[PDB]
RNA sequence: GGCUCAUCACAUCCUGGGGCUGGAAACGGUCCCAAGGGUAUGGCUGUUCGCCAUUUAAAGUGGUAGCUA
């Protein structure tokens, strides 16, 4: 499922903050990554292979990029 | 898909005038009275807490949609 974050390139959000910030989460691989499309102030980014909720549920806090954000179902 | 949003918060930094005073000078101190202002733009292998580049006088952290090629 697509995944909302308020953060993006004013906070200084990247792809890769993302990537590296999930892979690292003992049930998730980067092959899981769909899209991700950064923006102002959301990034938006897929997950694959129905490991949307957890990702979410475990999102909700943990420092990316060193600064913990709203994550929650894109819309 | 191009330019245009903030108000705040704790910070922090830049820019005066005037009496007196230290000092050989260069540069300071003190007291009185200020008025404003900056903290930005862009890069980086799609395994995160950064790195780098300019140009800012002054280069940080946090809270929430319009005019047109």
């Amino acid at each position: 499922m697509k995944l909302y974050f308020n953060g993006g390139k004013k906070k200084k959000i990247r792809a890769v903050d993302f990537v590296g910030t999930i892979a690292k989460i003992d049930g998730v691989s980067a092959d899981d990554i769909g899209i991700i499309t950064i923006m102002d102030n959301a990034s938006y980014v897929e997950i694959l292979n129905g490991k949307g909720p957890h990702v979410l549920k475990v999102m909700k806090n943990t420092t990316v990029k060193g600064k913990q954000l709203k994550v929650n179902k894109a819309n």
